[PDB]
């Protein structure tokens, strides 16, 4: 509760953002270890997301989940918001990604589920996310996945977003199923399944629904997406069924 920019030495910047930066600081009186993440008051309204963020704030802390990043506590200044956030040792799985290219089966389907599970819970917590890319994972000392940013959670890229919330219309926590399919074909063949050179041809990809599996993409994981990238909010699978789903078992941890 209330702690001051000064119980803070702060350290290596860990990511640079529009509104703010984050950093390595170390509490110092605990020694603790946090990621120290530094808005600006000032762009946050000229921007007009200082509410999608009094969001975040409470959205975040009140929850409590293993593959959920913790928000601890929060402060701000005169000039800025500080919230101290959790620490997350490996890295983004974006990195992870552009390190690795592709990811395997079992990764994937780790993933997913760790994804998965950790959906399940903020649904069984009635809260959705949506903004759901590889950006906003994180990876724990364990190395496991860690869901990282709300504030768009109750512009920029298309990837992930499914067509209801692209099209306009009034959507609910499918859009997380969808994102959970991109997701996954993302971490397998290494592109998202819309991507493409421009903003207005990724509209039609997405609302079209149109994507193609590389050769090595096996069906087993084929199949997996087809039923999660369905244009119907509708046809989109509970995130049991998704955990249930042979792929994602014989292929899990
Ligand atoms: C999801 C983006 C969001 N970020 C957070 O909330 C973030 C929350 C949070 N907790 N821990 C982090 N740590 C790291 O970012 C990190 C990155 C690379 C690391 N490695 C160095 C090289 N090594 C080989 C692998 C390990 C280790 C830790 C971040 S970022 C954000 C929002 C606004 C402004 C900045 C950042």
């Amino acid at each position: 509760r209330q702690w001051a920019l000064e119980d803070f030495e702060i350290g290596r910047p860990l990511g640079k953002g529009k509104f703010g930066n984050v950093y390595l600081a170390r509490e110092k009186q605990s020694k603790f270890i946090l990621a120290l993440k530094v808005l600006f008051k000032a762009q946050l309204e000229k921007a007009g997301v200082e509410h999608q963020l009094r969001r975040e704030v409470e959205i975040q802390s009140h929850l409590r989940h293993p593959n959920i990043l913790r928000l601890y506590g929060y402060f701000h200044d005169a000039t800025r918001v500080y919230l101290i956030l959790e620490y997350a040792p490996l890295g983004t799985v974006y990195r992870e990604l552009q390190k690795l290219s592709k990811f395997d089966e079992q990764r994937t389907a780790t993933y997913i589920t760790e994804l998965a599970n950790a959906l399940s819970y903020c649904h069984s917590k009635r809260v959705i996310h949506r903004d759901i890319k590889p950006e906003n994972l994180l990876l724990g000392s364990a190395g496991e996945l860690k869901i990282a940013d709300f504030g768009w959670s109750v512009c920029g890229t298309l990837d992930y977003l499914p067509p209801e919330m692209i099209e306009g219309r009034m959507h609910d926590e499918k859009v997380d199923l969808w994102s959970l399919g991109v997701l996954c074909y993302e971490f397998l063949v290494g592109k998202p399944p819309f991507e493409a050179n421009t903003y207005q041809e990724t509209y039609k990809r997405i609302s079209r629904v149109e994507f193609t599996f590389p050769d090595f993409v096996t069906e087993g994981a084929r199949d997996l997406i087809s039923r999660l990238l369905k244009h119907n909010p509708s046809q989109r699978p509970m995130l049991r069924e998704v955990l249930e789903h042979p792929w994602i078992t014989a292929n899990s941890s």
